[PDB]
């Protein structure tokens, strides 16, 4: 009942900066985008998983890009492991079909 | 079952909170609350006793969560089943 | 054109002193909780509807709950005792199908 | 005929408003509006006159209501047609 | 590829403010009112088209009676003479079927 | 191709925004983003050079109007097509 993929999120208030810390996340690290969430207050969070040492790498690329977004806030993120099925069946951050072919 | 309800502002803390609410008792993560102004709820359910302990876990997780606030939560012991039937927060698909 | 029953509605800043407050309402009184409304900001609303001596009795636990949960703020309330069928009509306080077991 | 229409901060003064109107003159409550930031608006037709006597009681329904403020408030004497079409302020169903 | 017809956007802070500037645009010149916008945060825009000369005349009434109502507040407003087909094409300015008797 | 995302504060300066940069190079405006709070971005895609000429008339147009504030914005060259997938900048109807 634990994935074997780890999940980081990463949030930002502005959409540009959560296309600038997407872009650098996968360009940094063996990871996939899976999801974002439109949390409301302008702030989007962007979900992605992979093996923890390659979110880890990920999540570094992905702050420096959010930060350095003309305009942008980084408000707060979280790498988890090894997160919990019951985690993944409630909240939209699961593999879905449209991210099988960059996986 | 008793209902836990935690919410933070952030997603990445509510992330953060349910997988330790889990991992930290025998509850049933049910659903999240999306409630406007970047605020997030996970409602949990178990024995009172197991919400407690995965409660306290969840707490400590959204504080430790880098740039998560704990905004406000809740453990309701035995809810009236009237409760269920109007907030999301049953068992059912 | 008037109700029989009155409509109790409260409203909190947060989910969880909205679920504690609807708890406690029909814990206190022979009412009926009907509907909950989203109202942004994270404010949430909960309806409340029976005879208005029952309604008053619930509304009093419900905003003692409400203040006394963890982080909770209770925002405003009222109590209509005999509501005109038209704002029946519009707002949605009526009697659904998933709660007629419990009345 | 005429539209009235009152916005509240809460839902709860917005229910108080809205019954005051009608309880006040001959009037129809259409619609309400969720704004936003948990302001609600309640939309009312009816001969001008009435919408007056009607917005009098809402005004004050909304501010006498524990925790309610009134926001802003108007009464279009004769709207022209185009406004109804595109919000939604019509009497149909 | 630009369309023959401005724009014009107004935007309050408020709902009723909004109906008052819109009313008040289409008893000011010969405009059309084809959309409005909820934006979040109790702000609405509602958006015109016309001849730029009559979306100027209709946006100035707006302006007053957005300012003018009670309790409201003008936000923003803009007025594009001839909007590029794409503009139209990505965001709820077009002419809808409901506007037509109108036009 | 490029991805440019402007976000404004205001409706009617992302109309401004968009106008004036589908005006000012060849892009194409794929989609808005309605954020919330009254913020809104538009998306624009083409070769990175009609990009940072189109978003430099949009930050303009965006100040330029009443009322209109600029909140963020950004170019991303070579946009990793994963983002596409999951974000709605894409092409596609």
């Amino acid at each position: 009942p634990m994935s074997q993929q780890a999940i980081g999120s990463l949030e930002t208030k502005g959409f540009p900066p959560i296309l600038a810390a997407a872009d650098a996340m996968v360009k940094a690290g063996r990871i996939t985008i899976v999801s974002y969430m439109r949390a409301g207050s302008a702030r989007f969070a962007v979900n992605i998983r992979g093996d923890v040492s390659e979110v880890k790498t990920a999540m570094d690329a992905g702050i420096e890009a959010a930060k350095n977004t003309p305009g942008g806030t980084l408000e707060t993120w979280v790498i988890i492991p090894r997160p919990h099925e019951n985690v993944e069946a409630v909240f939209p951050i699961g593999f879905g079909p449209e991210v099988e072919q960059y996986r």
